């Protein structure tokens, strides 16, 4: 039977191996709904060569690229079988994926569902928590195709566009936790301090008014809830990329600071990025490493293991599908309202776009 | 039957009276668990001078003072009330005022509480979210005291130092938001904003590993929940002093936003201070009220009521005293867990302190 709903699963993609850092790196510094640079048309291939070792070496550390592709696909297929079983009246279902910075890329993910003449779209962001730089970019990148072909829809379009708190995805987290807590010895298990890390974003994007933190906030609460604060935790932010302010505490520094404190044990969890990415200085360097074993004396330091391909991961990502077409929503209400201090005029644009579809 | 169980109602007080104000903040100034400053003995003085006209008149504002003391008074009636049925084998019961910067103080509390020979002392914040400005500051009072008097106490202590998502807090909360809800014109009720406004934290206590943003941040999302996403809304922070970077969007700047982008309806809500406090710019200054309502046609901005004398407040707090009596637990799994970047030697002794309490 011909696709008869679409599944537009974004996120921002990421280098498959280490020749595609450059294009990536591109893309990223040319989104205005990411950063706004002066000149950015000119500035933004500049700072991309010149930035493509630091990171392909950073890429290299961790396996030579992102598997966010292969992950991704997986958990699109695992999806859709259990969707078609879920909702039969909106089957048969196809996932499709919309990565912002690779390939393929959201523009050619809408040109070819268009193509299949599906009749129900649905933009689903594969980043819980809401941030304008993640979903939002997202998001705007579909109203800003359409406005680019100067042309209307073909399809019946609609946005999952956060699931911060969504009990099967906290679950899993819970469920991954515990695994890698039973890791530490016995003896220490109880000790162990849980560092959620999320990524971090520039004050300036924080006082402008953007969702994220207080979501992943929300999600790290139902986290440790299903666990029954079992250990003690704290959420810290990864930056370090930049001269200017952003929201801390850093990842580094605080793990820095828990040992030189007396705690030596600590479990790292990826509480708003589904796929493996870079990680934190301790993890990847030796001399930093070492100079803190040495003078804090830290004995064990993990990460929990991203969602990737947990079968749970997939009936999680099928369910909010299924209950968002259940309840023949638009959008989430909180897509309703911009930053109190938004200065990109297409969120707005891209905000209409959704809640003005037809049905 | 003399009292047994003594529970003692931790916060920061406020002044009676205009004539209370200097030396609210003298002793606020002075409190080294807030913040360090250079000769701070002789600063604290001058600081406070300088500031209570200002303050003053921010007290007239509201009514001439604050009332924390009558609200948290008829909080601590119906707490014990309930307690004395809930808890037969530890009543009598009998609640204790602690105030960190006023009468009655915190080191008076725990002087008459010691005198009247109870068995057992539950250090309770009136803080529902954590921060080491607040309960820290009031917990380390505790120790401080035993300490400087120089002997260990009479009395088996433990704390209840937080309670973000209590679902009877949480019930008040979406309660008294949605009757304010009523009070906007039918037609518009869809349209409001929902303004969730703590106060603000300066950047480098959030940078150093406060818990408090995560934990308002979890109120919030659980207020939400209960409401059923009925309107958008933000989480922004109020009152920030000084010109030092603090945690935004601020809440003046965000009101000031959102109606320059077309919301002229907005909802503010007090999610983390349970009794009256002052207001914000928009709701005290008629010059800027009428600018604004000028520039961009503001129609409504009213404040949800504070918990202040609601019974179901009541229940919570008897609540939460009765599970923690039951649990046997000395404090929270968080509060065994230091910043990762806290340079205050005494919170870790405040710590130990109560994990180490008799029972
Ligand atoms: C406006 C805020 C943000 C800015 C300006 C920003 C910027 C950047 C930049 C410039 C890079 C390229 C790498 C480099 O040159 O070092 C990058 C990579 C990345 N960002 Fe962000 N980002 C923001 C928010 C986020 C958020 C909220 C998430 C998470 C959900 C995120 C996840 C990532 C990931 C996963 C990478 C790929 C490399 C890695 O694994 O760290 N970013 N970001
Ligand atoms: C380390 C961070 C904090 C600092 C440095 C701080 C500082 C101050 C100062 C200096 C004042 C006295 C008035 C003035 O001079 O303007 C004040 C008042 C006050 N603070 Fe804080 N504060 C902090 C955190 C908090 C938190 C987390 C809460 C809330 C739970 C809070 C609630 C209040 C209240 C209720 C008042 C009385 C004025 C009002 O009603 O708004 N403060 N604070
Ligand atoms: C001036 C501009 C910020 C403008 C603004 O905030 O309104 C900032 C943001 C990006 C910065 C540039 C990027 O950081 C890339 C380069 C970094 C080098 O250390 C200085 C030159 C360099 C080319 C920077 C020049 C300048 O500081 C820039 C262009
Ligand atoms: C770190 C990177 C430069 C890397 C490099 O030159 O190798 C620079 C260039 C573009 C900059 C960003 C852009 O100037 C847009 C934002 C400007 C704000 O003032 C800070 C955050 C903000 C998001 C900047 C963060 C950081 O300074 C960036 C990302
Ligand atoms: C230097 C110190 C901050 C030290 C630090 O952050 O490590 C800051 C914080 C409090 C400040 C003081 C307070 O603001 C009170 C006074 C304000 C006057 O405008 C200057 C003198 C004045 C006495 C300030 C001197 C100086 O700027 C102080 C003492
Ligand atoms: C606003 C007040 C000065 C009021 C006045 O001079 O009239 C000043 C004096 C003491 C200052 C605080 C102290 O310097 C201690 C902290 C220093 C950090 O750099 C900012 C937060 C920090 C908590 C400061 C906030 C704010 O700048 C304060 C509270
Ligand atoms: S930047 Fe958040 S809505 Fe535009
Ligand atoms: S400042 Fe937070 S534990 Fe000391």
């Amino acid at each position: 039977r011909k696709p008869k709903t679409g599944i537009l699963m974004l996120n921002m993609g990421g280098p498959e191996t280490l020749g595609d850092v450059h294009d990536f790196l591109l893309r990223l510094f040319l989104d205005r709904d990411l950063m706004t640079l002066p000149i950015q048309n000119k500035l933004a291939p500049f700072i991309a060569k010149r930035r493509t070792p630091k990171i392909q070496e950073q890429y290299r550390r961790i396996g030579g690229g992102s598997p966010i592709k292969i992950w991704t696909s997986k958990q699109g297929e695992g999806m859709v079988k259990l969707l078609d079983e879920l909702s039969p009246n909106t089957a048969p279902h196809k996932y499709y994926i919309g990565f912002r910075y690779v390939h393929p890329l959201t523009e050619e993910a809408i040109e070819e569902m268009e193509r299949d003449g599906l009749e129900r779209a649905i933009a689903f962001t594969q980043y819980p928590q809401y941030s304008c730089s993640t979903t939002g970019s997202s998001l705007n990148a579909i109203y800003r195709y359409y406005n680019q072909v100067g042309r209307k829809p073909t399809m019946k379009w609609s946005t999952i566009d956060r699931w911060p708190t969504h009990h099967l995805l906290i679950q899993c987290f819970a469920d991954h936790i515990l695994k890698e807590l039973d890791h530490f010895p016995l003896e220490k298990r109880s000790e162990v301090v849980i560092l959620f890390s999320a990524h971090s974003l520039p004050m300036s994007v924080v006082n402008r008014g953007d969702p994220y933190p207080q979501e992943v906030s929300a999600t790290v609460q139902k986290v440790m809830e299903r666990l029954e604060y079992c250990n003690p935790y704290r959420l810290v932010w990864q930056s370090k990329v930049g001269p200017m302010p952003w929201l801390g505490p850093q990842t580094d520094e605080s793990i820095k600071g828990l040992c030189e404190r007396g705690r030596k044990n600590i479990l790292l969890v990826p509480i708003a990025f589904t796929s493996d990415h870079i990680e934190t200085l301790y993890e990847l360097d030796i001399e930093y490493s070492q100079v803190l074993a040495k003078e804090c004396g830290v004995e064990n330091i993990r990460r929990a293991e991203s969602l990737n391909g947990n079968p749970l991961f997939s009936k999680a990502l099928a369910d909010l599908v299924h209950s968002h077409i259940q309840s023949n929503e638009l959008c989430s209400k909180q897509l309703t309202l911009s930053c109190p201090l938004c200065v990109n005029p297409v969120c707005r644009e891209t905000k209409s776009f959704f809640t003005s579809q037809q049905l």
